[PDB]
């Protein structure tokens, strides 16, 4: 029994890290195989950091420029390209720690572990989700860019996160490992905003389902409502709208509690119209939306 | 910015997770050196988990009673011994991979990250407090024991906690590495209450210093109070005296904000008093006591 917020194991991950300087600028490097990916504002100076031409900036860099370090020992750089916001830098090393992996882009509501490091240095690690504004709230220092975010299935690492700045507002923007941006923002040091952090529906759903596993049950009502019904009160209180494709992965959860999704929409419902009443579910005064369905029963069936 | 319930990377730790079978048991033993530790449960029958004799239940049982696998490969036991309430076996193979480590016993309070396994396979890490009942809030099921708690220093790990049971309640009781119970918990399927669950002020105090750091100040109020006058407060609200030694170990983060602790005791005092009134701080709807100081000054300066 209990719930807590349980990040991936993240050795498989630690094996990757490296060091990554061009310049004066330091920060974290994957190394999977025989490339190490890093934020290409790897590159950037304080005049250019505004409105940076990193095509015009990269002409300035050859590889012997860009300093590889794995522990205190240094890797070769052979070739480097920009694939969008990342650079790819080619070593003559493969990583002899590299594990099975793959690149997948999250949707917003998505969960993953993120392995915070420094000069290429593991700090910690953290669950975050993908917010629907395609931010996530992390914990990055300066020196955190590089950092990825990741999901584990038994020995197989899909990198879904690379660490690249933090909006005015403290909250973190980033891409996935072909350099694409998750939402609208760019390597810029120029002010962004967020939209609208929405609450993930599904996820306190599922987040319910656990508590009610987990034995807290205190919110459990006499009601039902529909899908219409339900999402009308969604959008009042800023949660994304639930589809049946929601109703659908939550279908184990369902039949494990023998709470049909309806009645637990209906339970979240009261709870967003009546609020907690300073009673905690799992330990929180709010609603929780950083457990996917998949964690819930991952967490409640024990996967390795 | 940002500020996340993050553990210590695990990589160090995965690397020592072995699975432990006597008879039909099967649960997880921390191998380092050449010694796998495991919870001495291991060895409990059906029969005997109500008043288990563990010495009487160990005459019964030889080394080759013991199976030790790290991965899909086994380790010759040769030699077992009983230290309190963990059995400590003898192989002949010293872990390739054991890190520099101790083995610490903890104070209530005290954080630490903690290794779920299963079948000594890592599933999951998670950051949790020794209660001041001397109990943890885990996430545990079935196969779990011989999970282990730490802290990491550079590339140093101590050991604090193995998994041992849960209680009724469904909270959770283990060992140091020693083998010595947390708490007067004792290794048999005997009903066994905790005592009263307090709020562990100094980390509360800690965390309101990471909120400040981290720009949410809406809580800080015009007052101070005195360390009497505090802790008449926290009394009350079932929170742990603040100690002078309390007040000296938050001086760094009292010198960072130019907050004094007194004041922040005040604030606090407010916040028990009054209530968050539906604000948030660091995304909580409720003070959060699971970050040390130690914690908040390690994450708000980024060491690895
Ligand atoms: C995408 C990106 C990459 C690197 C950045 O570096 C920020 C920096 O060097 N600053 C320090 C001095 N501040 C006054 C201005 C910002 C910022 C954004
Ligand atoms: C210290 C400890 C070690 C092993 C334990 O095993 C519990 C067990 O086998 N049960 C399953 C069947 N239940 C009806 C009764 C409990 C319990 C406590």
């Amino acid at each position: 029994s209990g719930f807590r917020k349980m990040a991936f194991p993240s050795g498989k991950v630690e094996g990757c890290m490296v060091q990554v300087t061009c310049g004066t600028t330091t920060l974290n490097g994957l190394w999977l195989d025989d490339v190490v990916y890093c934020p290409r504002h790897v590159i950037c100076t304080s005049e250019d950091m505004l409105n940076p031409n990193y095509e015009d900036l990269l002409i300035r860099k050859s590889n012997h420029n860009f300093l590889v370090q794995a522990g205190n020992v240094q890797l070769r750089v052979i070739g480097h390209s920009m694939q969008n916001c990342v650079l790819k830098l080619k070593v003559d090393t493969a990583n002899p720690k590299t594990p099975k992996y793959k690149f997948v882009r999250i949707q917003p509501g998505q969960t993953f572990s993120v392995l915070a490091c420094y000069n290429g240095s593991p700090s910690g690690v953290y669950q975050c989700a993908m917010r629907p504004n395609f931010t996530i709230k992390g914990s990055f220092l300066n020196g955190s860019c590089g950092s990825v975010g990741f999901n584990i299935d038994y020995d197989c690492v899909s990198f879904c996160y690379m660490h690249h700045m933090e909006l005015p507002t403290g909250v973190h923007a980033g891409t996935d490992l072909e350099g694409n941006f998750y939402g609208p923002f760019v390597d810029r040091q120029t002010a962004q905003a967020a939209g609208t952090d929405t609450t993930i529906t599904v996820n306190v759903l599922a987040w319910l389902y656990a508590a009610v596993i987990n034995g807290d049950r205190w919110f459990l009502n006499r009601f039902t409502t529909t899908l219409n019904d339900f999402n009308l009160v969604a959008m009042k209180y800023n949660y994304e709208p639930l589809t049946q494709d929601h109703v659908d992965i939550l279908g184990p959860l369902s039949a494990q509690t023998g709470i049909a999704v309806l009645d637990m929409c209906a339970s979240l419902k009261e709870l967003l119209q009546n609020g907690m009443n300073g009673r905690t579910i799992l330990g929180s005064a709010l609603l929780e939306d950083e457990f996917t369905p998949f964690d819930v029963v991952r967490q409640c069936s024990g996967v390795t």
